[PDB]
């Protein structure tokens, strides 16, 4: 991706795809990217890369 941001899981997502990634609360992340309107984010955990909803992760500070 581009920016440096960390952000963490809020809540418990799993996925249902191979291009979704299941995260788990306070699991750390890095955000690639998003999709065409924002409502999704690629990210990046210690368990691979992949798609989760943007509103089940925050930036930290």
């Amino acid at each position: 991706g581009s920016h440096m941001n960390l952000f963490v899981a809020l809540y418990d997502f799993v996925a249902s795809g191979d291009n979704t990634l299941s995260i788990t609360k306070g699991e750390k992340l890095r955000v690639l990217g998003y999709n065409q309107n924002g409502e999704w984010s690629e990210v990046r955990s210690k368990n691979g890369q992949g798609w989760v909803p943007s509103n089940y992760i925050t930036p930290v500070n």
